[PDB]
């Protein structure tokens, strides 16, 4: 209930609600020009209804050679659960993970400092998160080292040649694709996960049979746990702990690792 947490948004969740293509909030968009400073522009998805209060935000980066269109399905699927979701483009499609991390932070700065009134009035600037695919997932990790005040980080089939993330202090949920040949889980996702502190709230979800591009098309297993992670950590919403702990056992999941419970 709202009395025990001012950040709770939407009705009490069910497996149905977290798997839904659209959550309880209707969503509008604002397009941001690529000539915005610090990143390549993007699309801001935001909840229209303001009667429950302001929302946290997640900036969402694509991978190498890719654009925001590869991540577009996250926009309304996650925003309709009560989040501002900014699917960005990078300065160039060839940008590397550190560059992508800086651009994720620039996108969040844009929301806080430069966005239209419609967005700015709906945003709690104290509750921000990052998510990204592949090199953008590497970027999500990088952004958390740069800005430890982030509330959550979701590296999706992440790629990074930097394998060590022990200094990360932000709750991090890594999603791996079992059969990824571009960022193989053996040398990317798994070592990133194991390198994160064992006292950090964290999880690793590996998708059975999945390729590197699994995160680029609607995937209910990805969506329901992305939503739950952001709820738990951006909103401190413990109504969603039930889906994260104990570890999920969905058939689509090859394996799940976590530091449950998240005190
Ligand atoms: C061709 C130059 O480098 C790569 O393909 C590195 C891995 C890119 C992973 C991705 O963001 O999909
Ligand atoms: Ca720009
Ligand atoms: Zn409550
Ligand atoms: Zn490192
Ligand atoms: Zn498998």
């Amino acid at each position: 209930g709202p009395q025990d947490n001012p950040y709770e948004r939407g009705p009490d969740p069910t497996e149905d609600s977290i798997e839904a293509i659209r959550g309880p909030f209707s969503v509008a968009t604002e397009r941001v020009s690529s000539f915005a400073s610090g990143f390549g522009g993007g699309t801001i998805y935001y909840p229209r209804e303001t009667d429950e209060g302001t929302f946290g935000a997640v900036a969402v980066a694509p991978g190498f050679t890719a654009s925001q269109g590869s991540m577009s399905w996250y926009g309304e699927r996650v925003a309709s659960q009560g989040f501002i979701v900014f699917t960005i483009d990078t300065n160039t499609r060839l940008d590397q993970p550190g560059q992508r991390g800086r651009q994720l932070l620039a996108a969040l700065d844009y929301l806080v400092e430069r966005s239209d009134r419609k967005v700015r009035e709906r945003l709690d600037p104290n509750r921000l998160a990052v998510m990204g695919h592949a090199m953008g997932g590497g970027g999500s990790l990088e952004a958390t080292v740069m800005r430890p005040s982030l509330k959550a980080s979701i590296p999706l089939t992440p790629w990074n040649l930097d394998k060590t993330w022990g200094q990360v202090q932000v709750p991090t949920f890594i999603i791996g694709a079992e059969l990824d040949t571009i960022a193989p889980v053996s040398t990317h996702a798994k070592p990133f996960y194991e390198s994160l502190p064992s006292s950090l709230p964290k999880a690793y979800m590996e998708l059975d049979g999945a390729t590197h591009f699994a995160p680029n098309i609607p995937n209910t297993t990805i969506a329901k746990y992305v939503i739950s992670w952001l709820k738990r950590f951006v909103d401190e919403d413990t109504r969603y702990s039930q889906f994260l702990c104990p570890n999920p056992t969905d058939r689509a999941i090859e394996e799940y690792r976590s530091t449950c419970p998240y005190k």
